[PDB]
């Protein structure tokens, strides 16, 4: 797996185990999105917010579909395609979020929603090129989002979905 790939994997745990410890109150303290004027500029809090996971669940999973999906990205496309992808997704569905429901939350499934979206338009639109999604694991991809969408926030999904399929469109529309 690539270096972009690992280093966010890497920091995800890292975030995390720092939760566990100081509480998830304290670090969101610091990286969730600006939940007060007085830190309007402090720029790392409209990306940090992906870092965070609140539970073992969803940085598994999370961590397991960004796995799959971001190193299969990066290895045929480059990390500079997954370094865009990760930073338009991880500002829309930060902004979306923070929109309808308030600066605390955290999670990397918005950029997850990117990856499958973009994954699976490319190998339908581009099939030629190796990057398309498993038919059984578009399965799995298909149960994963129902389990988010029934709550077993939709809209912050929405438009991670949106960047990732934009993002597939433009690039299937190269040649
Ligand atoms: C979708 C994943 C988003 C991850 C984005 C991580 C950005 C971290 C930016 O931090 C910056 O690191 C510098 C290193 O020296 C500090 O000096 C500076 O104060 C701080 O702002």
């Amino acid at each position: 797996a690539g270096p972009v790939t690992w280093v966010m994997m890497i920091a995800c745990v890292v975030v995390f185990i720092a939760m566990q410890i100081l509480g998830d109150q304290e670090v969101m303290l610091w990286l969730a999105w600006p939940f007060d004027p007085t830190l309007k500029f402090e720029f790392w809090r409209y990306f940090t917010h992906a870092l965070m996971h609140f539970s073992l669940m969803h940085i598994l999973f999370n961590l397991l579909w960004w796995w799959y999906l971001g190193g299969a990205v990066e290895k045929r496309l480059g990390s500079g395609k997954l370094i865009v992808i990760t930073l338009i997704s991880a500002l829309l569905s930060g902004y979306v979020q923070q929109k309808f429901s308030g600066p605390w939350f955290g999670g990397l499934s918005g950029v997850v929603y990117a990856l499958m979206g973009y994954v699976w338009l490319r190998g339908e639109r581009d099939p030629q090129s190796g990057i398309y999604l498993q038919r059984g694991l578009i399965i799995f991809a298909l149960i994963w989002i129902v389990a988010g969408w029934f709550d077993l926030a939709n809209g912050a999904h929405i438009a991670g979905l949106a960047v990732g399929l934009a993002m597939a469109f433009v690039d299937s529309l190269n040649a």
